């Protein structure tokens, strides 16, 4: 048998550009080379307090955004994460095997409290855990994810790590495959700021369901630098927005770094947004062309959930099975 | 029939004093409620144990119970973690906790230590629980399972019962032997308790060693000021025997404190022998045990099923296939 690969995305907000290069791109380039899970995490979604029509509403969004993407069913297996009770099951005996200190260190629980500061809950705090049991449940070897959890994912490793020390090689210690470009996709209006799916300014982001000729004139008032003369080059630390761009382009074309400054050389800002412009807005025509034409047929989308949750519930018990076995229950029969 | 819940550590030795107090108590009103009895392994592993000695215990606690007089056709008996619902129910109501509030609870510390009130919200909540009892120290767990109803409900309508506290007393009082202030708590002074599956000799050993009082002459009178451990003794007595405390008082009158310590010593015993012969048979038949967690888990979920559903309903995730 094939190595497993496993990641997931929330049904909460509207996924971005950031989250299809960070992590959908690289979902569907993996599932012929490895065995693939792909999951909408509907339990990590509800950290953050979701409208309940909403919430459904984005689930099968999110699932039509899969398919439109090429998350392809009869190779990947696409499953919503609450129809798999061993997620919470495995959720909470993880807990008993990590640390307070690891988790409240975390940046994600960090910059979210501060965000919603009404509503600092249990889960937002205990989210690492029940991704580690998202993980550790159907022995993954891969995790394809953004930069932004390389630190949820190295706890990950620690949990499987501290837990088969114990009772022996029952979990496969996972990791990450994250990529060279397009990992920390950033803020059009913020370059410093990673771009979010649910950010207040609308102008930071460029969504994935979002109206073509809205993202173009989005691309043109992205803030770039005062160098003078203006010049099209990577620089993370000068040229912020400039080498955002350039990440956007990038990812989206197959182009290299050098390779397009090589393009834009004697070029100026005009002719590097008109490229971002064109190539992003393609790009969407053609996604949203065929998410329509998946999310509106409801039997697909319903055979889609329940052939995969079916899928997943096998290689979920079996290791669930062998995890309350070597920590001492009593075996259900 | 109002709905009770209880969850039952296995890892404690059970006392008399846990027997005759609520135990007994709740053996006689297996009619009166719908009582639900959870052996609580998910919430055991919060502290590190041996895996083969937690297994053990899971079936010691459950014999031991139907040995007590709990009716696997009356009330339902269970092992939690046979019942997913209770995990998927927990991380939903983590959401709808407060993180203060499970830090204002009274960096090395494991997370599941610091997150099982949620957990032991979940267990209550599950089965549209009416009454809970308590101790003092699980009073405060109570008040945040009510505390996550109330706001669950606020939001979504009346999913859950908001739970209340059963709040009568045993009556039986069983204090510790070597200190008769302190009350018999399943301790780390082992010879202070009398455990269920002790043997005659080790019960006549703890007993005589038992404090009293140096009053000349001595004299079996109740007196919980001045005379402590003779009035442990009594109660103890009056608690196995059914005896009021006046009646034994005469039946001791210009009597010493052997011929007590002689009587208690017997007739606890005598209440453990129907106990221990019980609990011998049903832990040995295997058959028995995998029936009765069959049966109570098939029972328990589909109560548990049941509310689930509706919390997931109205939190807003599609439903399965
Ligand atoms: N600005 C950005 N630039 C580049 N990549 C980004 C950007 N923002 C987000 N990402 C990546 O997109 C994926 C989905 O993120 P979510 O917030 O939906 O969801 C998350 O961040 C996960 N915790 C969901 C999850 C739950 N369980 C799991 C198990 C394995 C892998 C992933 C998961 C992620 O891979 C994230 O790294
Ligand atoms: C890590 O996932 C979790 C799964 C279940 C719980 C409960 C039962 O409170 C908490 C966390």
């Amino acid at each position: 048998t094939k190595p497993i690969v496993f990641s997931g995305a929330q049904p909460s907000g509207e996924l971005t550009i950031g989250n299809y290069m960070g992590a959908l791109r690289q979902w569907v380039n993996m599932q012929d080379d490895y065995h693939c899970i792909y999951c909408i995490v509907d339990q990590h979604a509800i950290t953050v307090r979701q409208d309940a029509q909403k919430l459904r509403k984005a689930t099968l969004d999110t699932l039509a955004l899969y398919l439109a993407c090429g998350i392809d069913p009869e190779k990947s297996t696409i499953f919503v994460q609450s129809h798999v009770p061993e997620h919470a099951q495995l959720g909470w005996a993880l807990n008993c095997y990590t640390y307070f200190g690891e988790l409240s260190r975390m940046t994600q629980f960090k910059d979210k409290s501060a965000r919603y500061a009404e509503n600092i809950n249990a889960g937002l705090f205990d989210y690492p855990v029940l991704m580690a049991a998202d993980i550790l449940l159907y022995q993954t070897n891969l995790v394809p994810v953004g930069e932004d959890q390389k630190q949820h994912l190295e706890l990950s490793r620690d949990i499987a790590q501290r837990f088969n020390a114990l009772y022996g090689e029952i979990f496969k210690v996972p990791e990450p495959f994250i990529p060279k470009s397009g990992a920390r996709v950033m803020s059009l209006l913020e370059p410093t700021k990673k771009m979010s799916k649910s950010d207040d300014n609308r102008n930071n982001v460029i969504g994935l369901l979002e109206d073509p000729k809205s993202v173009v004139k989005k691309i043109k008032r992205a803030v770039t630098d005062s160098d003078e003369p203006p010049v099209v080059r990577y620089d993370v630390q000068n040229k912020a927005g400039v080498s955002n761009l350039l990440d956007i382009l990038s990812a989206v074309t197959g182009q290299s770094i050098p390779e397009l400054e090589k393009q834009f050389e004697g070029k100026m800002y005009g002719h590097l947004k008109g490229e971002v412009a064109d190539a992003v807005s393609g790009m969407l025509t053609e996604l949203q062309e065929r998410y329509h034409r998946f999310r509106n047929d409801e039997a697909f989308l319903q055979q889609v959930m329940k052939d995969g949750a079916e899928k997943a519930s096998a290689h979920a018990s079996r290791t669930l099975k062998a995890v309350y076995e070597a920590i001492g229950f009593v075996a259900k029969r």
